[PDB]
């Protein structure tokens, strides 16, 4: 109704997804990092491929230009790849392995935007790195590395940026504010040294996300219901009801074409606008959902309830 079909019985174990488009080209392929290693997913006609491009274990992926990111190995390093290269080495390194982040646990990204970026983000031990995309190279460079009070587990690993920000900031949680009104971002500067005491409650209850959709906007998931909110936590006014409650027990949400997407064990959510309407919906019992990668574009997998061994069926929005 709503997803179209990217591949049939897919056997991977997928991490991460990411997209590109082969340049004097139409069509975009989807990167995919796997347990397995990196893939391209290829389409001649109505025959879907998956081709393997990097063997290494990959849990983040992610492209700018003609260029793979990822987080790769059984020893975690933050690599990046040339797709071409990777491509011209499957046809019948191209691949560095970037200073100073073995151990890096996880990465997310900010797409400046006025501040010159994109930037990425390693997380290590205690302390993070921060890559800036330096386009004469077309390359990430570690800009700099500080000593940075990490969680254990990792929680909310996001970089916000608000107007006016010249580097994003590390948010590494998020609490309730004004009661379904605002938020509180646990944020810390880049060489700042902050963290949050008593009232850190456990994991909240459940699925908690933030993501930034907007120069002034973020996404945020919480305690059932999702807000959006400034950088800085306050309610985003212009236009009227920035909150949604989730009927559902939702585990993932995008933002795509200024709607509102949600993503539960069953099904797939559209909702409107700043908070109306509930447009589409996708519901079946006997399909395991799970959200791959988001929101360009946004790809969803299913599998039997409640098969987890089954391979897995791939859509598109």
């Amino acid at each position: 109704a709503l997803l179209v079909k990217l591949f049939n019985g897919c056997p991977l174990r997928i991490h991460s997804t990411a997209a590109w488009t082969h340049p004097s080209t139409k069509d975009q392929h989807l990167l995919l990092g796997a347990e397995e290693g990196i893939f391209i997913l290829n389409r001649n006609d109505q025959e879907a491929t998956l081709e393997m491009l990097f063997p290494s274990r990959t849990t983040w992926v992610y492209s700018i230009n003609n260029v793979l990111m990822s987080l790769s190995g059984k020893t975690p390093h933050l690599y990046s790849h040339s797709i071409l290269g990777l491509l011209e080495r499957k046809e019948t390194m191209v691949s560095t392995k970037i200073q100073d982040t073995k151990g890096c646990r996880a990465c997310c990204v900010a797409e400046g935007a006025s501040s010159g970026g994109p930037f990425l983000c390693g997380a290590l031990e205690t302390s993070v790195v921060l890559l800036q995309w330096y386009q004469p190279m077309n390359k990430f460079l570690l800009v700099r590395q500080v000593l940075f009070p990490l969680p254990t587990p990792l929680s909310v690993f996001a970089l916000l940026t608000g107007p006016g920000s010249e580097l994003p900031a590390v948010c590494i949680g998020v609490s309730p504010g004004r009661p379904g009104k605002s938020v509180l971002f646990h944020t810390v500067r880049f060489g700042a040294l902050s963290c949050w005491l008593g009232e850190m409650s456990t994991e909240h209850r459940g699925p908690v996300q933030v993501t930034q959709v907007e120069e002034d906007m973020v996404m945020v998931l919480m305690d059932g219901s999702v807000k959006l909110v400034t950088p800085e936590g306050s309610p985003v006014r212009g236009l009227r009801t920035p909150e949604i409650p989730m009927t559902e027990a939702v585990e993932a949400v995008a933002m795509v074409g200024g709607q509102l997407q949600a993503f539960w064990k069953h099904g797939v959510q559209v909702w409107a606008l700043g908070s109306d309407q509930l447009l589409q919906e996708l519901r079946d019992p006997t399909l395991t959902f799970r959200l791959l990668g988001s929101p360009r574009p946004v790809v969803v997998e299913t599998r039997p309830v409640d098969d987890p061994t089954a391979p897995s069926n791939l859509y598109i929005q």
